């Protein structure tokens, strides 16, 4: 796994198995080094050039895969006691050259947007299920999160 | 959950949460009545009008969701001692009116194909991870499995 400029954030390879009719795309196994605990599996559709930002969880860890389309993810370390406090991590997720698993640790702000001209499908396998009050949001232009979505290049070009 | 003409095969509702940028699509939680055990989560892309058939597992149970596109699934009960031995179950999976979770029990043959003119993305959350020798295949035209994919209407119309 590749470490990112935000402490605890990791990027790992996901296998695409070629097959007639279309490929098989891995995500996570019980024995995967990246697997910890099963909480929930859900999907998030992101229409092209649309932004979903910003989110933060108190305890939950995210495991993102993007089997359809392409997204730009931005991570912001708001953890006061983190050795990478105040830093950003920017990652591109999607086929065919960026099909990886992104680990987002708790208390790290995240946002993402679909690039190009077709929708993205983000899959998330979380370690705990969704529960009221365990997560926090901020407007996508929150001035305390040092990244401008309005300024982002979502052309995918 | 809706029972199907093949014993043990079930169909359950999956929530689509509306949201700006695109909806959130549920699949499975730890407390879901349909959850048993976490083995693996993978995806299968099916190009339009393409068929992936036939498969059978000795112990494994399948939990299919189709968050992108649309597929036609056919189930065939080859279990000699099943009260629905020899029967077929046909199901349509996909948004927006057929976004459900399909449970395929072990030792039931399955096949599926993408309808329409855009690809499908099938998600599968299995109770055990993939392992050599635990599954079996048959050509998509196997004459012992009483369904003709060649004759199927995959227009999606």
């Amino acid at each position: 796994a590749i470490l990112l400029p935000v402490e605890g954030a990791q990027l790992s390879e996901l296998r695409q198995i070629p097959a007639e009719g279309g490929p098989v795309l891995h995500m996570l196994r019980l024995d995967s080094p990246q697997f910890s605990q099963f909480g929930e599996i859900y999907f998030s559709e992101v229409l092209p050039r649309r932004v979903k930002a910003w989110k933060r969880h108190s305890l939950m860890t995210q495991l993102f895969a993007v089997p359809v389309g392409c997204i730009h993810v931005v991570l912001y370390d708001g953890r006061e006691k983190s050795p990478t406090s105040g830093r950003l991590a920017q990652v591109t997720l999607g086929r065919p050259d960026n099909y990886r698993l992104l680990r987002i640790p708790p208390q790290v702000w995240y946002g993402f947007a679909a690039t190009g001209d077709t929708p993205a499908l983000v899959a998330n396998c979380t370690d705990i299920p969704h529960r009221q009050g365990e997560s926090e949001r901020a407007p996508q232009d929150a001035p305390f999160i040092p990244f401008s979505w309005a300024g982002a290049d979502l052309s995918g070009t």
